[PDB]
């Protein structure tokens, strides 16, 4: 829970999380990394020196890609979401995407926030 976090090195992240960083953020420098706990659920957080932040679940699968200082790399985003954003907000870039096992939440440069379920039905749209 609150304040139970521990600092970690990159080589202590699950393999999948290390590969994700090398694939999508190869030139970023890690500023800090930690492991968090919530009951028996572990999560990992990485912040780069430019301020961009990643969170991963216990298996190193991303739950947050917060690129508010740049943009979310397009290869990270599910096609259905890319397509929806491209049609409906053609000039916006994505600053942040988060997900759990039930939904995705997307935040765009133009202030719009969109929630999709796992089948990509738009649940809520807010500004
Ligand atoms: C609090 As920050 C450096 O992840 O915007």
């Amino acid at each position: 829970g609150a304040d139970d976090d521990k600092p970690i090195q990159v080589n202590q992240l699950p393999q999948t999380a290390q590969t994700f960083i090398k694939t999508h953020f190869p030139d970023n420098k890690v500023a800090m990394a930690k492991m968090e706990t919530d009951w028996f659920d572990k999560s990992y957080d990485v912040i780069f020196t430019n301020g961009d932040k990643l969170e991963f679940d216990k298996k190193g699968i991303w739950t947050e890609v917060n690129c508010k200082y740049s943009a979310v790399p397009v290869a990270v985003v599910p096609d259905a979401i890319k397509k929806y954003v491209a049609t409906n907000y053609p000039d916006a870039k994505m600053l942040k995407i988060e997900r759990d096992k039930h939904d995705y939440e997307v935040k765009l440069s133009n202030g719009w926030e969109i929630k999709f379920d796992m089948q990509f039905n738009v649940i809520d749209i807010d500004n």
